[PDB]
């Protein structure tokens, strides 16, 4: 099993979770968020999505977490098979039909932390789309299976799952993945450019933690700017908003800005003299 | 006073609000969300942002609400002045909430709209402004701050690049009529009638197909917001497909385990 | 020879074709569109482009066709050589017809794909290539020409900016396997099996929801094609909307001269 | 009446048009394409769109025509009303034809421009409007429809995002002067002089270098149209390159079976 | 005459300028760069462009200069006419220099702004125009040239796509006030007061945080300028981060060959 | 040692160079520009960047130079090891000069390419790498730095978003062959043959039409670089136009004080 209990501690306040598990590493600034319905191939129901959203939002707001590992628990009790995520499982009509998984994609995209998907088995439909939006993907050599099946049922992910996949594997390969909906292995998707590295199944989370540790070893501020720099143009004004918001925060810390805030409350004319027009 | 108390009821469940008020119209599919710190020119402190986010997010999830009027309460009990929102005393999360919600948000600028408050007006779908009292000022750079996101770059998609750069670089105060001429204010209203007019705009939006309005909003956001724009618009497109006979057939043929039959459905061109 | 005559039937109405052949599969929603000048390495002349347009335009409007296989006939009777298309002896219009048609176009590169013929493979949705015989060469710059549109800039969205630049600046010849490594060729097939593989690909495409397939192609085009990409994708959203109960009510309330009742139709979020 | 019968001749080969008229100016490089269903406020049925496409495509390919005036015939014989085009009774193909044609297309809005007809005016390069009778109205969402393409997103590139949102979300009627203030109408003309003014603007356009006007149109389309926009502009650049002595040297050498001498042609910067 | 000799001193090191003048205000962090060929309507020859480049580059690299005033000297000694710049008697390099310099460049259009002269005004951050004498004309296409770059596409980001296309396609002469209405001119000033107003605008820009103004300009440029816009904005961000405690530590560790300690620096969200 | 002394001559007028070397090839239109501080792993100090900018700008202005080979001298005289460029001990200006120059720049990564040195390789048009000694490592975030421009966002347009994020966030060291597989290195060469191979690629580039190569490089930049990319590409197209009969006519007419006759020049479609 990829899961090594000795590396993980439950996060306080999440005793009520049924469809997701959430652990913090014993030492490292890393959390493990996982689908916890292996008996149904880790398909998500609206309750799952609510919990996933809650847990990732909590991880986003934890100042002592730099890396989220997103994965699926397993294996299945009914068949021994392995799944990361196999996709989706008048007032209330509206609130039922929530596009909640889309809100979860944006939370992954926008959070100032590196999210690594660890693909431990089937990554199908909305599950495949979740792997696509994560910053990095590591995959199980033996059991990772990628398959974009949406169009078999007349559905499609016309957003991050398709258009952003073309910015990883190129337009020819991403069209093939969607138009034919074939099943690919970890090594096939690594060769195309959507999986970063392939790991032995039992060592997938071990590799995920080495990756997280190398990320957490660098300047957190730099890692934040880099993720938003990578999102920026592809995300248009939203991209610029997140990236400029981090630049605004940086500026606030400077002597110049401290001068400027001084002046306003003190009530005098700000003094820009000390601060050159850099070029 | 633009506020007509008789028109509005408090939304249940928000008795602990201190910095924001939140009403639903007595008859219309319209809510009124307002800054409630008039003695401090409606500046937001972190608690105000928490509350604003909570109220708008509830508004977003209210299936019977079509339009959000976002405004400030007044006048100031200190100097009798008028403020929509004077900026900072999390606000990016609220900007994205306004931008992504599948409902039209109209800012009713009833007074000063400065700094962060000016940026909030810019990211709203529509803006109506008090002729007498709306004042637009982007002051950020006085204290060495800047909104380098929707407050500036998106403003330039309203008034064009020369006017947007003037607004930020000089930090002058602008009237409702000035901003209407430049293209950032949709209309000017008599101060006392600002909310009456807002309600009339809301009623006109609410009279059209809600499906179509939601699609148009995301269509206007789409390219400017890149893949996020695409994600929201395509998301609604996925919803529309879900409803079709084709997707029904697709879902049925999956469970009654069999090959789907697409022969009844053209390859439209 | 990749061509299996038993799988194909001539399309009615095209007896006069001289430079292109056009067949429909005996069973599948697939057509075969081929350069028919192997004596001249399948170079296109003006009349060739005209015919290729009419044929692809017909394929676009055929509601029982989901996939186009685009290839070159062969071998050359002069020298036994193999060519998909070697470029010009109007082609921009044919690129846009491939790009915008609501069906998956697969290029089967059975031989040289050079200059213009290289750019046609690039703009196709997918490419399969003959292991033994496909030869990819962008020679535009030798003769002072350039495809500064889809053949270059879109190629960079398949193989990345370093490779696409190499391909054009140096004009070297690449095998199917090389172009597969780089990302411009989806798969390599044995020469004799290229069309058999293309048909298996086409069958897998046509076994899915045609609606979802059309939506996905326009989703992949969207942002890269700017307002044109949004026009095609949103044009399909409009079509989906028209089918809904909401629009039906919208439309009837207009005809019956009453105010629309949107009340049964929730404000989705 | 804006139409001056003496100024125009029927274009040859269109004796079978019923829903559109197509004239060429007596002296100028200018055509007049007009909706011809005034009894029905110039709404388009599928046959109208077929004809409109055929006509505009013929004008695109007419090398002696520089400018298309696109307008609406009237008045209505039923009530005396004036209509440019009131929208739907393929139109996306017409929009790309106007967008992509290497000629300036001026919309002369002589009356109502509603729904799809409003979107046609938006996609034209320039719009002149009848002071007295132009009415701009974007009604789509009333019937649960929407133009999520050029008619909305591209309108926002003319009047800015706040006004474009306003126009669609409320569906109010606007006068020529209002749209001229907002930046969607270039100029307002006396009703009776609309075509006269149109022809004067056409003549000023036709007096300049046609190759330059072509490049400038494609320059204005380019970045908004993503890869399509790049394809059309680069396509014109390719054409310019083909004319150069450098290009000649490369073409000569190819057929002359020798290696080219780039010696004469310097390395610009 | 808008030039006030008493306000300006020559910049040291520039005695050899013949085609441009370059002054620094006696008191303010503002420079005056101006075309100095009034006898030929301030048309630029290659030597003019060399000098213009050298001067603006100097201004860019002058840390005590916050704002550049770019204008035209006059009147003409021949006819008493007034010209900002009438264009081409390398300019793309100057355009980029204006565009990328981390300082506000205000164009003061005191006279004719035609051809490349019009395009320079368009690329400046802000434009102030002489009420009586500013004339804006885009003439390129008369002689078969075009600015398909900032002069045309970026103008559409100020005035909208309809007005920008009119401006180029007809090549009419516009007044200061017409350009102001359309959105390409920020403000109109009495001719004699043009440089006084420009100094006042400069002083209001120079009164705010220079770092905020730098960032804002690159935020305005960013998405329009793609990866270049990103490069400039992110480069400023990189400069900010270098100053922080966190970066100081990172730097310490490397040089001291020890492992950095990030614990003091929180994961901001 | 990749450097073949017999192949290269010093360029006149750069005798004062300390941190960079500059050679022109004895026969070919290719220059060699190289970091010359192998004792400090070719790290650049500000003086190095000044010299690099100056040399590259000279090459950009040399009309008899088509290709720039950008590399690092060595080995280190202290430890026998090899570096292309280890980054910092102005560099954004150098990245832009490489990006915007109308010549192909090939980085020859003959050793460590780290930090700013890695980002220089990334912005080059092509990269060839030493099998045995090339080591690519993006170390920025180790000391709290980042290239948020071309070094990161443009790397993603070569190797794709997953790979670029890995390269930055983990900062691992990669080989030539690993980077070739990812898409950022065009080809791998035996170490002592790196420049021999670089010269062969240069010769293949220099044997095509220099005008086509220039337009190609700007086509590849265009959309990614927004309005800057359009400015550059449109700039070339304006040059092409200046050459035509139509533009010669427009010029003559204006000189001869007569109307232009555009009569002989068709409206191409």
């Amino acid at each position: 099993n990829p899961f090594d209990a000795k590396a993980w501690r439950l996060v306080d306040g999440f005793d009520d979770l049924t469809d997701i598990t959430y652990h913090r590493h014993v030492d490292d600034a890393t959390v493990r968020v996982a689908f916890n319905r292996p008996e149904v191939r880790n398909a998500f129901r609206p309750h799952t999505v609510d919990e996933l959203y809650r847990v990732l939002d909590h991880a986003r707001m934890s100042p002592d977490v730099g890396v989220v590992l997103l994965t699926g628990n397993g294996p299945s009790p009914k068949d021994g098979g392995w799944a990361f995520c196999s996709g989706g499982d008048t007032v209330d009509v509206a609130r039922a039909g929530r596009l909640h998984i889309l809100e979860v994609q944006r939370l992954i995209r926008f959070m100032p932390k590196v999210v690594i998907c660890l693909v431990n088995g089937w990554a199908a439909g909305g599950g495949h789309s979740l792997h696509v939006v994560c910053d990095l993907t590591l995959a199980s050599r033996e059991y990772a299976r990628f398959k974009q099946t949406d169009a078999d049922v007349g559905s499609f992910d016309g957003g991050y799952g398709s258009a952003y996949l073309a910015r990883q594997v190129g337009q020819k390969f991403a069209r093939e993945i969607f138009f034919l909906g074939r099943t690919y292995t970890a090594e096939q998707m690594h060769q195309m450019g959507a999986v970063n590295a392939v790991a032995e199944h039992a060592e997938l989370e071990t590799v995920g933690l080495q990756w997280a540790a190398e990320i957490n070893a660098k300047s957190p501020q730099a890692q934040r700017m880099l993720k938003f720099a990578f999102n920026l143009l592809d995300d248009g004004l939203v991209g610029q908003q997140l990236f400029a918001g981090e630049a605004t925060r940086l500026a606030y810390m400077t002597d110049e800005a401290v001068e400027g805030r001084d002046a306003f409350l003190q009530k005098r004319p700000p003094d820009w003299s000390p601060f050159p027009r850099y070029f």
